[PDB]
């Protein structure tokens, strides 16, 4: 028995380890009984007394009556472990020192099942196959606006775990005409289409992935409008708990320091300041076992010599107003292992000014 | 049996599956009627509805007459997947997220063949000897003019699949000497020549490939004239459905944003602008599959790190009359799968005014 795959925030796989990218770390229990346990561990999470001194004994005492044992991964001395004589999830730790905070991992897990052998730490006797339910709460809503060029808009959704459905419903606010919508593939195929009624105020898409990943794009096309996007919603007729859309949301940040020169003849001025971009990606994570630390740091032009490997986008700026060349001496990213990361620059740069009025 | 072989755009093989380069999208199927199917999966493209409603579900119900039934990729997760109890084309599919367009694509084909054997998903059985016929229509005319100095002219045409014919005909608008003409290999190896009749009015040349790639070059030599070609046109006697040349013609593009400064005593100025060069290359494609993505995007010094280990020609540009240096701050080239590459640049320099006249 070998079987792979992916834990999203808080979920739990009912049926050693290893974790194969991200910063996943594994829990691995046998229980016999079916009474659903990922609401106290996620309510052992919840209820995070304000002294932790709770909190690190707490994993032991309640996990006796989740499975046969308490059972912690171990780290990097061993990735899981699991024996007994006769959920699948992420254990609730800490990955940061300035603030003391917990919450659950995500990650892509391997699971290695030896019954009655040694050897792990014919007959397919693991049963990968699960049929569990496990019903959600994903609800959404989006305010989108319509452009007098490029009037087609898409969007992007998470990795859906098989079984899952997706209704789509859009409603206009008010004297609108009705769209086109479609669902299709991250690559570019397409997989659904929308069927809608003789009522005209509405569309409908319908879609259930049966494949082992899920990366699902929706198309809004008319070249303002209100546009539901759901996961495992019947019923939802008549801003959920959490999101359901990614993100690639950009903060900003800029301040200024000196002003070196103007220059009037010539109409232009320098300055000298800082700059700080930072976002948010799934990817890039890293678990805290890699390097024993935790946090990552890069500058300089090995900054170049990262994500090409990895091949995921990052931003690129430019000063537009900017004449000649930019002098920046310091260029340095942070990374956090859930995904955030921050960068910092240091520049001086000289800039057009064409609003000069003498009169 | 293990065969292997590139297929043309909208082009299919009458005989598991894996693409060794390029964008192929596999589709094998195994039918015992040689009615010729290619045209409807041709015409299923053509009616493209303004509602592809229509198109998700379209390749399933005529497919099923087509073959033992439709038959799907999968993607990344099978590049292709054939079974039964007893053409080889490009299955039509979406590439691109800002408008829906639908087309078949191209690429490098392996076929792989397990007889009654799960082992695949001594004789040979395969048969990969089809003998089929596949008459053309491709017919194209060129107004090719003479030089004071270099007077010999050279093209190139598309990869061939086994069988083609190559009819060669030039004919001088009026009152021009006939020129040297001879068709070679794109190594430089010569392979066939024309021989004039009586007339002397037009030149023939005829060549038949045996080879499983043809590349083919046209010189023409004369160190206005009318020079004409075609491929498998039986009676060319007395601008086809497609092109039958292949393309390296570079699009450009200008624009000022400021101008910096003007110095009469020196005679030069200064200007910061943007630049965009725009090409096609049937080679740097890729399948949505490798990256999950639609396009790919490169910067900076890294752009020197791509072509060479492909070893594919790049344009090089210069501004002829710059003095000094060129602060350019940013460069970028951004590449969708069928091969088509947009290059942008940001510079500011300083140029060169002999025609100043102060009289």
């Amino acid at each position: 028995q070998h079987f792979t795959g992916y834990i999203e925030d808080g979920r739990g796989i009912f049926y050693s380890m290893q974790n194969t990218g991200g910063n996943l770390d594994p829990l691995v229990g046998i229980m016999a009984e079916e009474i659903d346990p990922a609401v106290s561990l996620g309510q052992v999470l919840e209820k995070a007394l304000a002294s932790e001194n709770d909190l690190i004994s707490e994993l032991t005492a309640v996990a006796d009556r989740i499975f046969l044992g308490w059972d912690d991964d171990g780290g990097k001395g061993y990735s899981a472990s699991l024996e007994f004589t006769i959920f699948a999830g992420s254990t609730i730790t800490n990955q940061r020192l300035d603030k003391f905070q917990p919450t659950y991992t995500t990650g892509s897990f391997q699971l290695i099942l030896g019954l009655n052998a040694p050897q792990v730490i014919g007959e397919v006797f693991a049963s990968l196959a699960s049929l569990e339910i496990k019903p959600e709460a994903h609800v959404q809503e989006l305010e989108i606006r319509l452009d007098k060029d490029t009037r087609y808009l898409t969007q992007h959704t998470r990795n859906l775990q098989p079984g899952d459905t997706f209704h789509a419903l859009v409603e206009p606010i008010g004297e609108a005409p009705l769209p086109r919508l479609r669902l299709t593939d991250s690559g570019g195929k397409p997989l659904a289409f929308g069927l809608i009624d003789q009522p005209g105020e509405s569309v409908e898409l319908n879609y259930t992935c049966d494949q082992d990943i899920c990366e699902l794009v929706v198309h809004v096309d008319g070249t303002v409008y209100r546009l539901l996007v759901g996961i495992n919603a019947p019923n939802l007729r008549e801003v959920g708990s959490s999101v359901f859309l990614e993100s690639d949301l950009v903060t900003v940040g800029l301040a200024v320091d000196q002003i070196v020169g103007v220059d009037q003849r010539s109409e232009n001025f320098s300055v000298v300041g800082t700059l700080k971009l930072s976002w948010h990606d799934p990817k890039l994570g890293f678990s805290p076992d890699q390097c024993g630390c935790t946090v990552k740091s890069f500058e300089d032009a090995s900054i170049r010599a990262v994500a090409g490997e990895i091949n995921l986008p990052l931003p690129s700026f430019s000063f537009y107003n900017q004449q000649g060349n930019r002098w920046s001496q310091n260029q340095v990213i942070f990374v956090t292992p859930d995904g955030r990361a921050s960068y910092f620059e240091r520049f001086t740069v000289t800039l057009q000014a064409p609003d000069f009025d003498f009169l």
